[PDB]
């Protein structure tokens, strides 16, 4: 009931925070199409060198990865 | 060079969501003997407002992956 509602609202906020960040969309679009994997792994590694890797960062990483995949298929 | 500012953006957004919600505690607390319909209940409410953005699709796949990993444990 309220448990699955708070969970769905939380997942809505996660998706909306990623999709509405106009700055992030510009940086992802500015990634050069010659080497997307290098950029993705360089970004994924900076997520660990901090020491505080968390679920928020893997959801952001997979958003970035999916946007990169969509970009190459387009 | 500009990869740094992109990593900073992805780190900041990721850390802001982490500090804002206890998502892992929420996912772990859902019913384990009812996997298919807890996914559809969440997926239906996520799109009840007519907003089908790609960010929500990613958020739904992460929730689905956390669901099957719990079911396989």
């Amino acid at each position: 009931d309220a448990s699955t509602k708070k969970l769905s609202e939380s997942l809505k906020r996660i998706g909306d925070e990623l999709n509405s960040n106009m700055e992030l969309q510009r940086m992802i679009a500015a990634v050069d199409t010659d080497s997307p994997r290098e950029v993705f792994f360089r970004v994924a590694a900076d997520m660990f060198s901090d020491g505080n890797f968390n679920w928020g960062r893997v959801v952001a990483l997979f958003y970035f990865a999916s946007k990169l995949v969509l970009k190459a298929l387009s």
